[PDB]
């Protein structure tokens, strides 16, 4: 539900095929809030329960409203956290494929993460989707060092967070229909053009 620990809960002998780390949007619960389970239910009826493990990210990341008005959209201790657990997935589980995603502040999150990663784990990341992504405008619609075509960025029409603002209005809570469709789709395109482990 909103709770899902599943990387560092799961054992290394078991390793799933694919590992998707999640960051939710300010003053969300758990550690992945209200879209990310819409798109761990798809992710898991694509690769079964055993084949996907999914992880928010949690720990250090508070997901604090004004942190989004930091350099990089977010906290230095949330970019470390999320850091970590792609270093763990890494350590972990050598042969899985990642994907990522984030919402709103976590969408600046999983970016700032990205474009500090070192090379070989960043290039491991098959896809990434973005939701309301607060440094749309400021990052012209990428995800710095990580190619276009791995990048998908939802942001609805007059959401103002994708425009350079940071002003929450109604178009940014209308994110369920693609966390239920698009997102997952575009995830399981990405993860079944490589392959999986």
């Amino acid at each position: 539900r909103t709770t899902r620990d599943d990387l560092i809960n799961g054992n290394s002998a078991s390793c799933a095929d694919v590992i998707f780390i999640y960051a939710r949007g300010s003053t969300e619960t758990g550690n992945l809030g209200t879209l990310g389970p819409s798109i761990a239910s798809n992710l898991e009826s694509a690769f079964g329960k055993d084949g996907v493990w999914i992880q928010g990210v949690g720990g250090a990341y508070r997901a604090t409203l004004g942190d989004n008005a930091l350099p990089r959209g977010t906290s230095s201790a949330a970019i470390r956290e999320m850091l970590g657990l792609f270093q763990q997935a890494n350590t972990k589980c050598p042969d899985a494929t990642l994907i990522a995603g984030g919402y709103c502040q976590g969408a600046a999150l999983a970016a700032a993460s990205i474009e500090d990663l070192d090379s070989a784990i960043r290039d491991k990341i098959a896809g990434t989707v973005l939701f309301g992504y607060t440094k749309n405008l400021q990052n012209r619609g990428r995800i710095p060092n990580y190619p276009a075509d791995r990048t998908k960025v939802f942001c609805n029409t007059g959401d103002l967070v994708c425009t350079g603002s940071l002003i929450v209005a109604a178009p940014h809570l209308a994110y369920g229909p693609d966390a239920r469709g698009p997102a997952p789709e575009f995830l399981i395109e990405k993860v079944r053009a490589v392959r999986g482990s």
